[PDB]
């Protein structure tokens, strides 16, 4: 009846990991077919970090400047473009180890796996979310940026982040692989706000379903409430609010539990209301917020 | 300030696995040089699982009851032998990505990652710890026996468990990879008791360390205490009693922080005795043991 926190297999993204370095600065590379992928602040210093001018900045960088390398084999470069917040440096050599992939724009709410690597080389593999305020809860120490998230689609490698910034307050922000940045964030050693965080009340749910499913039942109760009502209490506890969509997609576990959407609702309620009065859900004191209902569905069903 | 549960890059192993099947029974091997690896039970039915006789059920199957199968390959036996609880079924092909591995047995309290599989194909990856009473609390649905935990030093895997069984109470047991059982269970479905567990108290102190690190210091106190006296405590509260050893262990994480072990140790008691009191500690409400001292130092310094 055990329940983890796992990360997808790592192995299609390990072969595409490259150092990327210019001066004193060295960071983690993509590097997919023929092109390579990283942060454009792997240009910059630490002084430039302040006010980068990206544009002026990558005017004064020689390719020979940009020593790429893979294990203990040096990589060399023919054409360079940036793309938002993304510099994509076309190589010598096409990846032999490039999987199936896509790029993708994830939604707050959504997880994924981070291939977290210092230097071109992984270190480990951790699930998280991207939270509503668009940051991440990482582990990412000196030169963690250019590591990259994704998401595995039975051959194909969907890659969705890529580590960038450490805020202030600590936590992670990035971009897509095209270089926009999750929310309001920007390549700049600046004071920037995230917002007020939320909890990702689709993501509770589901994991309360994943508890009932394991055996660890206590929680629920013969209260019910509409969708309206629940909103109400969530939105006092800096809870997400609930709609018709999310209770469209916990379908498939009410059915495998018996247990409405409306009616695990409820029981939510009752816990943010009272709290868990020392009792534990699956192991944990405080309620999880970092499985989808997808996540939930795939660990249950296979 | 991040601290996330990592597991090992999961690539090496994942080429590694294999599905083998008898009958009904289908589950996850090992491929390593010229050799499958598979809990000895693949040869079993459910009814066979009551009282099995090894011996006995061994001798009664054909090489070609035996489904290797690897993606859309399968593969084909030469030779085969029982060691202990693990079946050793020597192939007609060496894996082309066997990577540089050892086989080790591990120490209650160390921690590995599992690649967790379903039909000889990867799902997930998680880190977690061997219980002191030599229990996996696991993620493991039908056929994710076979399934392996590893950890990773420089280029060399060192394989440390095979998932076997699910004991009544939901908790997994196994084997290491010579097919010795860690703790006192067997492979047969029958009532067998794990130990009183208890809580791993060096890891528990390590992962005060990385509280500190990342910036979550407000359990520091300036109590302190001997080490007999902090084994009273620990006792009451069934934590592992701490050594000498463990001391030594952690003395990198002390240099670091400037906290005396002992200090740490007197945080901890009163941790103990009187809760969090509805605080958390690196966004935990619950003292978390599943980091080793080594753990921390690896992944607070790259």
């Amino acid at each position: 009846s055990g329940f983890r926190k796992m990360a997808f297999p790592s192995g299609k993204v390990e072969g595409c990991m490259v150092q990327v370095t210019c001066g004193t600065t060295t960071l983690n590379g993509l590097w997919l077919d023929d092109v390579v992928y990283c942060p454009r602040h792997v240009i910059c210093t630490s002084e430039d970090m302040l006010n980068p001018n990206y544009e002026d900045l990558l005017i004064r960088k020689s390719n020979h400047n940009f020593l790429v390398q893979a294990g203990n084999v040096q990589l060399r470069v023919i054409g360079h473009s940036m793309q938002n917040c993304v510099l994509k440096l076309k190589v010598d050599t096409a990846n032999p180890k490039t999987p199936k992939y896509k790029f993708v724009r994830i939604q707050p709410g959504q997880t994924f796996s981070v291939l977290a690597c210092y230097n071109g080389s992984p270190s480990g593999v951790y699930q998280c979310a991207m939270r509503p305020n668009f940051t991440i809860k990482g582990s990412f120490l000196n030169g963690s940026c250019g590591s990259v998230g994704f998401n595995i689609d039975y051959d194909c490698v969907s890659f969705c982040y890529m580590h960038h910034m450490v805020l202030p307050t600590g936590v992670h922000a990035g971009t897509d692989l095209e270089g926009n940045f999750y929310g309001p964030f920007v390549d700049r050693q600046t004071a920037q706000a995230a917002g007020t965080d939320t909890t990702i009340t689709v993501n509770v749910l589901a994991w309360l379903y994943a508890a009932v499913i394991n055996g660890d039942r206590w929680f629920l109760n013969r209260f019910t409430t509409t969708l309206n009502d629940f909103n109400l209490v969530a939105m006092k506890y800096n809870y997400e609010p609930l709609t018709q969509d999310h209770v469209d997609i916990l379908g498939p576990l009410s059915a495998q539990t018996g247990i409405a959407v409306l009616d695990m609702c409820a029981s939510l309620k009752e816990l943010l209301q009272n709290g868990m009065n020392g009792r534990t859900i699956l192991g944990s004191a405080l309620l999880e917020d970092e499985f989808t209902p997808f996540d939930v569905v795939r660990q249950c069903s296979g």
